[PDB]
C-alpha cells in the first residue's frame, strides 16, 4: 500500500485525552517557499476568480509526534503542531508542483515536509453496538477521491497550557464530524481513543490522526439516524457496514481498491491497535482462526 504510511501506532489499544500533549509553536509553521510565498497568492487568485464563494479556513499542522518509552508513567504522546490554511493547501500539497517542494525541502532544510502545508485531518473507525464497523461512500462530483470508500471526517479549523485546549479541540471534533455527517446523537458516542496518525502520500505526505469511536446504537439504527436527515443533512451518497471479523482480511477485498487512502490509513490502525490480540484467550485458535 504505497499511498499510506504510518507516522504512529499508539500503545495501549490507544491513547485517551488525558495522556497527550500537544506544543502549538510558529517553530513548527511551513517555511515560506523559495520564490517567495507569491506563487501561493496567484493560485488562490485563480481559483477565486472562477468560484468566488470559496473561502480560507484556518488548520492545524503536523510537525511530528514524539512516543513516550512504552510502559512509562505520565504523558504518553507529544504533537507538535503549527498553523496552516486550506489556501496554504491549495499552493502547496494540492499543487501539480508538490514533489518539486518535496525534493527542494529535502535539499534546503533536510526534511521533504518542509514547504508543504500539511494541514491534520482526523477519521473514525466507528463501532457499532452489534460490532460492525461505519463505512461512507463520497460523491462522484468531489474534487479529491471522487467515487471512493471513506470513514467519518475531517479537517479540524482552530478555536501543555495552550495545549491541553487544543488536544481538547482535536478529540471534540472527531465526534463533531460523526454528528454532523452520520446524523448520531452525541450521548450515543464514548470518548475517544487515539489509534495512530497515517501519512497520505498521494497528497504529498499530509497526515491524520486516526481514532476509535464506540457508538451504542445497532448498524440498523446508525443507518436509520444517517438517512432520516435527507440529501441535505450529509455530503456523502450512502452508508455502509462491515463486520469487525470481516475488517481483519479487508486488504484482500475488491473494497480496498476503492477505499481512500486515510480511511485504508483508519483501518490498518484499527487492525494493529484494536484487533490484533496479545493474551492466551483472544489468541486462542478458536477465536483467532489462522491465516
Ligand atoms: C480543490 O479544493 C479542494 C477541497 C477539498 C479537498 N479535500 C479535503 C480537504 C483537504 C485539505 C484541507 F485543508 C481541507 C479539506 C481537496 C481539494
Amino acid at each position: 500500500d504505497p499511498e499510506v504510511t504510518l507516522l504512529l501506532q499508539c500503545p495501549g489499544g490507544g491513547l485517551p485525552q488525558e495522556q497527550i500533549q500537544a506544543e502549538l509553536s510558529p517553530a513548527h509553521d511551513r517555511r515560506p517557499l523559495p520564490g517567495g510565498d507569491e506563487a501561493i497568492t496567484a493560485i488562490w487568485e485563480t481559483r477565486l476568480k472562477a468560484q468566488p464563494w470559496l473561502f480560507d479556513a484556518p488548520k492545524f499542522r503536523l510537525h511530528s509526534a514524539t512516543l513516550a518509552p512504552i510502559g512509562s508513567r505520565g504523558p504518553q504522546l507529544l504533537l507538535r503542531l503549527g498553523l496552516t490554511s486550506y489556501r496554504d493547501f491549495l499552493g502547496t500539497n494540492w499543487s501539480s508542483s508538490a514533489a518539486w517542494l518535496r525534493q527542494q525541502g529535502a535539499t534546503d532544510w533536510g526534511d521533504t515536509q518542509a514547504y508543504l502545508a500539511d494541514p491534520l485531518g482526523v477519521g473514525a473507525a466507528l463501532a457499532t453496538a452489534d460490532d460492525f464497523l461505519v463505512f461512507l461512500r463520497r460523491s462522484r462530483q468531489v474534487a479529491e477521491a471522487p467515487g471512493l470508500v471513506d470513514v467519518p471526517g475531517g479537517h479540524p479549523e482552530p478555536q501543555d497550557l495552550a495545549g491541553q485546549l487544543v488536544v481538547h479541540e482535536l478529540f471534540s471534533s472527531v465526534l463533531q464530524e460523526i454528528c454532523d455527517e452520520v446524523n448520531l446523537p452525541l450521548l450515543t458516542l464514548s470518548q475517544p481513543l487515539l489509534l495512530g496518525i497515517a501519512r497520505n502520500e498521494t497528497s504529498a505526505g499530509r497526515a491524520s490522526a486516526e481514532f476509535y469511536v464506540q457508538c451504542s446504537l445497532t448498524s440498523e439504527q446508525v443507518r436509520k439516524h444517517y438517512l432520516s436527515g435527507g440529501p441535505e443533512a450529509h455530503e456523502s451518497t450512502g452508508i455502509f457496514f462491515v463486520e469487525t471479523q470481516n475488517v481483519r482480511r479487508l486488504p484482500e477485498t475488491e473494497m480496498w481498491a476503492e477505499l481512500c487512502p486515510s480511511a485504508k490509513g483508519a483501518i490498518i490502525l484499527y487492525n494493529r491497535v484494536q484487533g490484533s490480540p496479545t493474551g492466551a484467550a483472544l489468541g486462542s485458535p478458536a477465536l483467532l482462526p489462522p491465516l
